């Protein structure tokens, strides 16, 4: 049973890549990190940083999470991300995603001792 902290890592964390590798990168990852399982996930962004530099966002500028809450942090720093937005042509079983690559600020929600990222909230 995945602890949230690792679930986050499975849906959000690809450190082994500098950035998107192609464009069916999205399709490879969605699939490969089980997001396309019980349905196709609407959208999912992936961070291309070390877990260590990401977990340390929990000590960076504290912001309100989109949903109204208060355990969210935004990186002081810019970080490379790939947004997997799903498309029109996407019919789970076959979820089709569009690789949109960027190098921007992540805002995540932190929880637990150790206080790690748990939810990816947004990116600006």
């Amino acid at each position: 049973k995945e602890t949230a902290a690792a679930k986050f890592e499975r849906q959000h964390m690809d450190s082994s890549t500098s950035a998107a590798s192609s464009s069916n990168y999205c399709n490879q990852m969605m699939k490969s990190r089980n997001l396309t399982k019980d349905r196709c996930k609407p959208v999912n962004t992936f961070v291309h940083e070390s877990l260590a530099d990401v977990q340390a966002v929990c000590s960076q500028k504290n912001v309100a999470c989109k949903n109204g809450q208060t355990n969210c942090y935004q990186s002081y720093s810019t970080m490379s991300i790939t947004d997997c937005r799903e498309t029109g042509s996407s019919k789970y079983p076959n979820c089709a995603y569009k690789t949109t690559q960027a190098n921007k600020h992540i805002i995540v929600a932190c929880e637990g001792n150790p206080y790690v990222p748990v939810h990816f909230d947004a990116s600006v």
